[PDB]
């Protein structure tokens, strides 16, 4: 009973954390390092995220400043940022890549709102699957008479509450993202 519930809770929480970082990769007004994570260059044979290859810094609200660890990688990093879906055009002063974040077209906000809702959908499905796995275990325990009927009844109601708890948190994260998109 306990192994199944505690493990389910621990996994749900990881899944919520995973969703939080997933949403943080969405292009938004008020730039963040997350939106750069998806972007990747050919780094000596292996595609590498430029989150790994540079130090992203966000001074002003819609102004990003990026410093490549190995200077000769600037061109490729700046080119990757140019050819990404971020809708930005970088410049450089020989050492630092300067990225100006333009305002999103209302035409592109709904599109990124739909991506934020989809990422939420993914994680909620994953939370539901974790519940189902724990729930099947609870059903097996009752079938085999490995715990009292009321004991499992209690665990079932606890498991449901926990699931709702974490499905809502995901909804909250998406609502908060949808808000950041329409700002």
């Amino acid at each position: 009973i306990d192994e199944a519930l505690f493990d389910a809770e621990e996994k749900m929480e990881k899944a919520v954390a995973v969703a939080r970082d997933d949403l943080s990769t969405i292009r938004t007004g008020r730039a963040n390092p997350g939106m750069f994570s998806g972007i990747t260059i050919d780094y000596y044979g292996a595609a590498t995220p430029i989150t790994q290859l540079a130090s992203i810094n966000v001074p002003e609200a819609r102004l990003v400043v990026i410093k490549p660890y190995e200077a000769n990688q600037l061109r490729a990093i700046e080119t990757a940022i140019r050819n990404s879906d971020l809708g930005v055009n970088p410049t450089n002063d020989g050492a630092l890549i300067r990225v100006a974040v333009p305002q999103l077209t209302e035409e592109r906000r709904r599109e990124l709102v739909k991506q934020a809702k989809h990422k939420g959908e993914e994680a909620k499905v994953s939370v539901r699957n974790i519940r189902r796995k724990a729930m099947e275990e609870l059903h097996r325990i009752r079938k085999e008479g490995e715990a009292g009927e009321d004991e499992v009844g209690r665990a079932e109601k606890d498991l449901d509450k926990t699931t709702h708890q974490y499905v809502t948190q995901i909804d909250e994260l998406v609502k908060h993202k949808e808000g950041e998109l329409l700002e």
